[PDB]
């Protein structure tokens, strides 16, 4: 399980946590808005799917930080919606192929507002989310925290 951003960035592996920089497009929507969709800007392989299958969750306490601290909404794992901050372990996603793929999360906010927004500035914390690998021939299991940071400047709509 090995990541990078679309800026072309590595993220750390085994284990180790990181600092990673997305560019993000929020959108109102009916209902749940838009933050940032990770799998534009987040994407990951198995450097040895032969020997071993990755797999990757989102664990509970993956939360908004920075400005947005306070929202709650939801995430988008893998083609099905859950509360975000979390409160349980998500389902797996597999990762069995040298071939970038996206991490497959959207991030969104619950509405709060009558026609609302917050500012995010380039460089701003937007979220804290906490991740476990394992895999399936092995008991190697172990958690590690992606702060997800703005390259960018948005406003988030709250409304």
């Amino acid at each position: 399980f090995a990541c990078k951003t679309a800026n072309g960035t590595a993220i750390p592996i085994g284990g180790g946590s990181a600092n990673v920089y997305v560019n993000l497009a929020p959108v109102v929507n009916v209902g749940q808005n838009l933050v940032v969709d990770l799998s534009t800007q987040i994407f990951c392989h198995n450097d040895y799917p032969e020997t071993i299958t990755d797999y990757v969750t989102l664990q509970p306490g993956s939360a908004y930080g920075g400005v947005l601290s306070n929202f709650s909404g939801t995430v988008k794992y893998s083609g099905s919606s859950y509360p975000f901050p979390t409160t349980s372990e998500t389902p797996r996603v597999v990762y069995n192929s040298r071939t970038d793929k996206p991490w497959p999360v959207a991030l969104y906010l619950t509405p709060v507002s009558s026609a609302g927004g917050v500012a995010i500035k380039a460089g701003s914390l937007i979220a804290v989310l906490i991740l476990r690998q394992t895999n399936n021939y092995n008991s190697d299991d172990f958690q590690f925290v992606w702060n997800i940071y703005a390259n960018n400047d948005v406003v988030v709509p709250t409304g």
